[PDB]
């Protein structure tokens, strides 16, 4: 049916083997809730476990807080003017009530954090979807292909600004990769192999794109209202400290953590770093070495000869996953006390290694095989000594870039094909409903970011060894576009809605994708095509610098395309500034005193007049 | 003495040929004067003109002003909030003040615009200097070398923020070019010539240094309070238009001009460039190809062997003004609506000119001679059969630098060496002085400016020639410091304040200087230091790959210096945040009756966890 104006959930997983302290804990997150003016009800929960529904229920601390959420955008520049002195969209009052449930004490709400209170017991706290919502929208959407506006809009009305960006940049993706899959479909059956012109033009759309996303999120962040809303610092729960200081300038009350520490934590990278690096290198190479050694040896020397690759590609998500783990456990163990700054340390490990596990065999199989011919020798001569109980076609980078892109996204398809083949006798369906709830999986984004990401950057550096990759992307993500859609609706609970001014630090990955991209394209098609190394420094020089020109041109062009959200800014500029204006309409003395007047003044300066032109 | 509250001067002068329309156009004035709330009076000029004071006389029409002009600045994000609903600085008073002057009638004031008004008698309209405020500032300053923030901080509080932006940049420019003056002369005397050390040390010098530069203006807008000024499009009086329109979104009425005849304009640009570049490379080439003449034949083997070069380098200046007048009358050709636009594309036509002019002699005695040795040649023979009725060493660059940098540094030096060797009786002294204060040539800050930023291309790009150039530099600024100070307190007049963000496209061009003194300062000590084109290349790939990672890291660092302005501005905030706080301090229904209160909800719960766990 509908929600009884339930606003938000908490677990509070019960076990009996601290029933005491457990007991104890709920008494006393009960009573925080209940002393900021929000209503409580304790149900029947299941899995041993004490679900409890809060709403807002005193007018008075609720307008208060809204009123202090709005005084801080103001500050940081989110809006244009004070609120009031004493209006709620639907994915807001979420927002307002989670800060009220999580924030300390000393800015109105009761700090009830899962992990920085004592309350151990409580583990999830999530807001609950519209049964009517999500059913209209699973019936609209089981007949749609694409996403236009007015799905954004719905995303943002419904789950916040995060999810409808992430949305809206899956559609700006999805539209702008089309040109892509044409262009490559007409370099490989007309243009033929390791076209130069092929990689001018992916260059070409690559900076495109990226400079289109960032008018594109510059102008939702302008319509949305949320531009500077990164220039809000939100406190970490999970941030450790050990001193409480005072700012020498202004006073915070600051729980200060020892950089020094921080950065001796940071240098750990490093090793992690090299460590990662040398062993999947020493893997990459193995495999490589033992392709090698199969091809010359082998009815199997087309097909049967990048079994080590295509082994190497299956088994690639497990260590992602791994590596991702530790990167992970890394930055918790790695303080940050702000959340922006942990959340781009998080997607600066994450890339980094993702980058390496998708990009390192490729680089390795065109830019280090063919000046470097050595160094899988001794992997060579082991193989032989094995079995006993060398050219190298450059070409072989284009055939393995299909089989680096074509089998793995085959393999995701397969995976999703193959898994189809008293309680007061009154509302009880809306409990069980939560009570399945909030078994669900919290909604994680930066997953299909980072996937994204990769994407695009298989399509900027290594596009044009295969040009039909782009188009089985394309491919593979429409069919994940279904994937993502119901992802949010039932697969995953409905997460907090919380503002953002852009994607994040992906907009540097991107453009640094870009560039690498604009780089490698024409390495590959000058080491391919063909060696001189001058002639690919220049080839090098042309690409870089073409690349930037390119950019700034791009960027200057989109400078003059009138974005809505600038319109409406400067539309509304116009109507405060009219409001504003409707709404308020001894000789030091008698040097001043020859003359005062009009008549005074005319007269004089006729009669000065007169003397000038007389004589 | 002192000002009699005589706050601005028009000239008006008035020339007996036209004496009629020129009353009427002086009468005119008074009364448009007069309309808005300014106390004219009328005294006796000099030369055939009229000089007329001017002051604020009805406060409420200033205030008005003030009201409005804040609220303007308000819109665009420089001050926090809206000013009231009804203080002033010394060099604020003026710029509203010139406002009401020159603003049409439309917003207040009168336009009294010289040369967009039929007034063509109006050519100089004024503020007056302080002659106290002069002789103190004289005598304080003839026993001193250097500048602090005191200094600059007088130079705002009396001519406005853009002499204040000048002045800092200055100062800041001298205190950075003494590492440039340190590393020379080590270089000189112990690394030899042509090192790739001090070419390093030079690039990473100006990375620091623009960064700096860039934080520093922007510590000074947020400082001075003039942030986000740019953002304010100011009216150029001289904009000519055809036809009249309204913005089909808000409703502007703007003297719109079609944006082809603009770009038509714009595009003889194209034809200039390109004959200002044949006719200036035909000219040194001649140049050069006589300047190896003389050298194969001639006591004069190494002193009389750059007579063209430096004959080239006395002639720069004249033929640099020539083409700065040429691209004034082309840019007063090139119609532009803004002020700030004008004057950017003003900057930038004259900074391209310049960089021609000042550096194409050594791009084509390092860059274009060693491949291109055969250029030349059809010039040796005119030159040999003129005469009758070949190596090229690359180090000549080095001497030639030198003969292009102390020769000219020292010829500015002699020219400013050269030189030396019935008034009612009552204030006359004060009419005299304004009589000759208005003879006096406008405050031009643009020509030391372009001046400075070619000095710091010449360390850029070239001191790795000769590293001592710099030193030399540095000297002369110091002297050329005095001639700035004197510049603007009795040697001109007394400039309009304006406000200013930041020293405008100069930035772009330092950095655009930076990279290319990068990449050419690593071209000069390969190719002179020995060759193989392919070293090259991989020099170029380097410096350029290491600019821009140092450049990435020098902004990296100044990101975390805490400049004085963003604490001031985090401490303004704080104070204002805590000033807004403390100012302002069926089944639907009956599910949240079932337990209301505190006592109701904690049974509710005990005997909960009594029911799970009991079974
Ligand atoms: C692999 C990278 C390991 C970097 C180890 C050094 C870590 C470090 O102290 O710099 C951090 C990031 O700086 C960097 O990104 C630069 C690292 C360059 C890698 C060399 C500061 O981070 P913050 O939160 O203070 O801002
Ligand atoms: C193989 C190596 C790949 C290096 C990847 C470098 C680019 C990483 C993608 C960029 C990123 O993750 O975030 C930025 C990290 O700061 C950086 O970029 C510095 C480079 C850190 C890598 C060392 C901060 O972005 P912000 O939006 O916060 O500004
Ligand atoms: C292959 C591995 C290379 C490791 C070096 C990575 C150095 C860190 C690069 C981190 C990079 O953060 O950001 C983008 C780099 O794009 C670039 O201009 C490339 C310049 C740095 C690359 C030099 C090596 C610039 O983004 P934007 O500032 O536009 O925002
Ligand atoms: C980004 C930074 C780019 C660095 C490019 C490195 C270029 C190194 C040039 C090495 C030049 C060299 O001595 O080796 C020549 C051929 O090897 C080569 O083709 C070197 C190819 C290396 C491929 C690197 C491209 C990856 C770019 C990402 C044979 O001897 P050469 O003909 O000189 O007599
Ligand atoms: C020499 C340059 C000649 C440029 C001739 C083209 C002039 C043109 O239409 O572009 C202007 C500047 O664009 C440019 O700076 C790019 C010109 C690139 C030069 C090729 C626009 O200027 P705006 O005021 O509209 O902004
Ligand atoms: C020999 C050639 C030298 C080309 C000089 C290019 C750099 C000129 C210095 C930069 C400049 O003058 O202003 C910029 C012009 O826009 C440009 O840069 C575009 C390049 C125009 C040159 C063609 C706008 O700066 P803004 O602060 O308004 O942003
Ligand atoms: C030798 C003559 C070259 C003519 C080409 C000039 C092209 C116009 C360059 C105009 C340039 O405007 O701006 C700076 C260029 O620095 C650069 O990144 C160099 C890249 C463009 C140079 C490619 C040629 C960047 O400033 P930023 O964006 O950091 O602010
Ligand atoms: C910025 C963009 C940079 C462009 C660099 C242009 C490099 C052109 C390489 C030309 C290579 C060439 O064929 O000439 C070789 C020597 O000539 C050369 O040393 C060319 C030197 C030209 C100097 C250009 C540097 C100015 C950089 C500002 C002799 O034949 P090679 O040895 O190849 O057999």
């Amino acid at each position: 049916e509908s929600n009884f104006g339930v606003d938000f959930v908490i677990h509070y997983k019960v076990p009996a083997a601290e029933r005491d302290e457990a007991e104890a804990g709920f008494v006393q997150l009960i009573r925080a809730l209940t002393t900021v003016g929000l209503a409580t009800e304790v149900r029947h929960g299941e899995n041993e476990s004490l679900l409890v529904f809060v709403k807002v229920a005193s007018p008075d601390l609720f307008a208060k807080q809204v009123y202090r959420a709005r005084l801080g955008d103001w500050l940081h520049g989110v809006r244009v003017s004070a609120p009031h002195n004493d209006p709620v969209v639907e994915a807001e009052r979420l927002r307002l009530i989670y800060l009220m449930i999580t924030k300390p004490h000393n800015e109105g709400g009761a700090g009830v954090t899962p992990t920085n209170a004592k309350w151990k017991h409580v583990e999830s706290i999530f807001p609950l979807h519209s049964h009517s919502f999500n059913k209209e929208w699973i019936k609209k959407w089981s007949s749609k292909y694409t996403l236009e506006q007015t799905d954004i809009d719905n995303i943002r009305d419904k789950f916040g600004e995060s999810v409808a960006f992430y949305f809206a940049f899956l559609r700006s993706y999805f539209r702008f990769l089309v040109i892509p899959s044409a262009f490559g479909f007409g370099a490989w059956l007309l243009l033929g192999q390791f076209s130069y012109l092929y990689a001018l033009l992916c260059g070409l759309w690559s900076v495109v794109f990226f400079e289109y996303w960032k008018k594109q999120e510059v102008d939702l962040a302008v319509q949305w209202g949320v531009r500077g809303v990164s220039s809000i610092q939100q406190s970490r729960p999970e941030f450790e400290w050990e001193h409480e200081a005072e700012d020498p300038i202004t006073g915070e009350p600051v729980k200060v953590y020892p950089p020094m520490k921080r950065v001796k934590t940071q240098l750990l990278q490093i090793p992690f770093a090299l460590a990662c690096v040398v062993a999947l290198g020493a893997l990459i190479v193995t495999c490589n070495s033992l392709e090698v050694f199969i091809n010359e040896v082998y009815p199997g020397k087309q097909y049967l000869g990048f079994l080590p690759t295509i082994f190497l590609v299956i088994g690639t998500p497990t260590i992602s996953g791994v590596l991702m783990g530790a990167a992970e456990k890394l930055n918790a163990m790695e303080n940050y006390a702000t959340v922006d700054a942990h959340d781009a340390a998080l997607i600066q490990k994450q890339f980094v290694l993702n980058f390496m596990t998708s990009y390192m065999a490729l680089f390795f199989t065109a830019f280090v095989y063919i000046p470097f011919g050595h160094i899988l020798h001794p992997f060579l001569n082991f193989w032989r000594a094995t079995a006993q109980t060398f050219q190298i076609n450059p070409a072989r980078i284009s055939n393995q870039m299909f089989y680096f892109t074509v089998t793995a996204q085959i393999v995701n398809f397969a995976t999703e094909v193959v898994v189809p083949y008293e309680d007061h006798e009154e509302e009880a369906e809306f409990l069980q409903r939560v009570r399945e709830e909030c078994t669900l999986e919290e909604y994680d984004v930066s997953g299909d970011y980072r996937e994204m990401v990769m994407q695009f950057g298989y399509v900027a550096m290594f596009s044009v060894a295969w040009p039909l990759a782009a188009c089985c992307f394309l491919v593979n993500n429409w069919v994940e576009l279904r994937s993502d859609a119901l992802k949010i609706a039932i697969s995953s609970r409905r997460p907090i809605p919380w503002r953002t001014d852009s994607i994040g630090p992906w907009l540097t990955a991107l453009s640094f994708l870009s560039w690498l991209g604009s780089i490698t394209s024409s390495a590959i098609v000058y080491l391919c095509s063909n060696l001189k190394a001058w002639g690919l420094l220049l080839s090098i020089l042309f690409a870089e610098h073409f690349y930037l020109v390119v950019q700034l041109a791009v960027r200057f062009v989109l400078s003059k395309l009138d974005s809505p959200g600038l319109q409406k800014e400067r539309k509304e500029r116009f109507q405060t500034k009219k409001r504003l204006l409707q709404e308020n309409l001894t000789p030091e003395e008698m040097f001043w005193q020859r003359q005062r007047g009009m008549q005074e003044t005319i007269e004089i300066g006729r009669r000065m007049i007169e003397q000038q032109l007389a004589a």
